[PDB]
């Protein structure tokens, strides 16, 4: 199913939804999948999380030239760490306006990353507070509390089945949590249960390291993070 296009991935999920999948040659780990997404909304591009770099970040870029041919509107990152910003400078370049949540802006020099252009907010429910999420169509943006980052954000896609973990859920066949260099051993397996509870009806769970997966994916998340703590 999946199509290539140069040395990145590109699988169609749901109408209007497509995982982009790039890959970073790391002795220790084999070359290292990540993923993000692409939302089609009516007559504009929504994009979640760049690849590892610029150069892979242009290539998302081209791909929807040439299978969507809209402007992408905007894009959400969902934390501090390269897989998920590392194209930020193909994004500017492109003109395209881009958002993460604050901590993440905050933390991103100390990453070696660039920063969003605009900083989201949440409210103590872990909703994204309206007036820093302009203009975001089906995205619904839930901070579910700290766990693979402290600053990790996740994201439904209204309209579908679909909820986005990023690097905070793992597939239900896991056998570790993987990158726990930044992250909170305490409050991770809680973080993981709140998104969870936050998509209820999402039935494919799509996730930065694994391919889409159903709800246990967050269960056995949750318990591998059990035993951090
Ligand atoms: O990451
Ligand atoms: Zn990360
Ligand atoms: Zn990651």
């Amino acid at each position: 199913g999946d199509q290539r296009f140069g040395d990145l991935v590109f699988r169609q999920l749901a109408p209007n939804v497509w995982q982009h999948t790039s890959y970073l040659d790391m002795p220790g780990f084999g070359a290292v999948a990540s993923n993000g997404l692409i939302v089609r909304d009516g007559g504009r591009v929504l994009v979640v999380d760049t690849a590892w770099t610029d150069d892979q970040t242009a290539q998302i870029l081209n791909w929807i030239k040439q299978e969507i041919n809209l402007p992408v509107a905007l894009a959400v990152v969902t934390h501090a760490h390269g897989d998920k910003m590392g194209g930020m400078d193909a994004l500017h370049a492109a003109g395209i306006a881009t958002y993460a949540n604050a901590l993440s802006n905050q933390l991103a020099p100390q990453e070696g990353m660039v920063a969003a252009q605009h900083s989201l907010t949440f409210a103590a429910n872990g909703w994204v507070e309206p007036a820093t999420a302009p203009n975001f169509g089906p995205l619904k943006v839930f901070y579910p509390g700290p766990g693979h980052t402290s600053d990790n954000i996740t994201v439904g896609i209204d309209g579908t089945d679909i909820a986005f973990g990023g690097c905070l859920i793992k597939d239900s066949k896991a056998k570790s949590l993987g990158n726990l260099g930044d992250a909170d051993t305490e409050h991770y397996a809680a973080s993981a249960r709140a998104f969870g509870a936050a998509f209820p009806k999402a039935s494919m769970i799509v996730m930065s390291h694994s391919a889409p997966d159903s709800r246990a994916a967050i269960t056995h998340t949750a318990r591998m993070a059990d035993k951090l703590r």
